[PDB]
């Protein structure tokens, strides 16, 4: 069947129309127009971009925004040095460290230096316990985004076979949290049935269980590694992988838009929601109403 190809660009779009009206209610009562401090290390052209997104869209939704640089050979100390200066900046709403960082400096670390209630990536261990307590937290950005897309387009969670192909702290846990905890906790989940797969799943594995999915949602990085034989008929193929081989996804896209009911194209999917929930997480990390 030909699937319905889901424009995360579009998405994106009514979502930044829906903070920006967000925005000017917050600021319409007394209180500070949002302030977001990103810090870009190094030199990535990938990262550049998506950080020049960032700060477009926040532009856009009426966040103001600063871009702090520094280079490649930073050490862990300086970039600490400046996430302290950040907390304790109190006109400063959201402070956000643009990964992968260089190979000297522990991500764990930085991550943790950024204050919870200022932690607009939600990738500080106390944003992170509490999104897996199924608590009030600032959710990550990418695994928002793809528990966004799923909610909007009506793919059902709710005892539906999901596969995650994905462990990242960052990206595929949370992705696995969302989508299998319970609809009535304080943080809401999607009481799916998860499967997480990794490095160490056997491919034979991997396409039996994708082969049972309502849902693939595949964090990897590695270009087609879903293919058509994977997918059930109708099944929703959430694509979150971004590869510069040219710009591919994880999805055999051409194949699977002929087997799946839905499918998120790269780019213009996960990417553009991506950018949309980290200013969502903006705004609410401007009301300090989690801590
Ligand atoms: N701290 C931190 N670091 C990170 N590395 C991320 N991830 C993180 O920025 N991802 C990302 C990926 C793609 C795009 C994007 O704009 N994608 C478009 C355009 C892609 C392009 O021009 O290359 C697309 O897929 O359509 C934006 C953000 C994050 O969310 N927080
Ligand atoms: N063949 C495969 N099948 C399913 N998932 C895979 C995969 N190869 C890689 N992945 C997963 O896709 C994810 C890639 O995310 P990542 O690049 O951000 O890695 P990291 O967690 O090290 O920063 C990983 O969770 C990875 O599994 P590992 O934790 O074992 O590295």
């Amino acid at each position: 069947m030909e699937a319905i190809i889901i424009s995360g660009t579009e998405m994106a779009k009514h979502i930044q129309k829906e903070i920006q009206r967000g925005v000017e209610s917050w600021v319409s009562l007394g209180n500070r127009r949002p302030h977001l401090s990103i810090i870009l290390v190094g030199d990535n052209p990938a990262s550049h971009t998506y950080v020049r997104n960032k700060i477009r869209a926040a532009s856009a939704v009426g966040i103001c925004s600063e871009l702090i640089l520094k280079p490649k050979d930073v050490s862990q100390e300086e970039l600490l040095d400046v996430t302290d200066q950040l907390n304790m900046d109190p006109r400063v709403s959201g402070i956000l460290v643009q990964l992968p960082l260089p190979d000297h400096v522990d991500e764990r670390t930085i991550c943790n230096g950024i204050a919870p209630e200022k932690d607009v990536d939600g990738f500080h261990i106390i944003n992170i316990g509490r999104l897996c307590l199924d608590q009030h937290s600032l959710i990550p950005a990418t695994a928002s985004a793809v528990w966004e897309i799923i909610k909007r387009t009506g793919i059902q969670t709710f005892g539906k076979n999901v596969v995650v192909a994905g462990r990242s702290k960052n990206v595929g846990m949370p992705i696995a949290m969302l989508l299998h905890t319970d609809g009535e906790h304080e943080r809401p989940g999607g009481d799916a049935t998860v499967t997480i797969a990794h490095r160490y799943t056997p491919k034979e594995q991997l396409k039996i269980h994708t082969q049972l999915a309502d849902i693939i949602i595949v964090a990897a990085g590695i270009p087609k590694l879903i293919t058509s034989d994977m997918v059930k008929e109708g099944a929703a193929v959430i694509d979150v992988g971004i590869n510069y081989v040219k710009l591919v996804g994880d999805v055999d896209f051409e194949a699977v838009k002929k087997k799946a009911g839905f499918i998120t194209p790269v780019p213009g999917g996960v990417g553009p929601m991506t950018v949309a929930m980290l200013l969502k997480n903006t705004l609410l990390a401007a009301k300090k109403i989690i801590y």
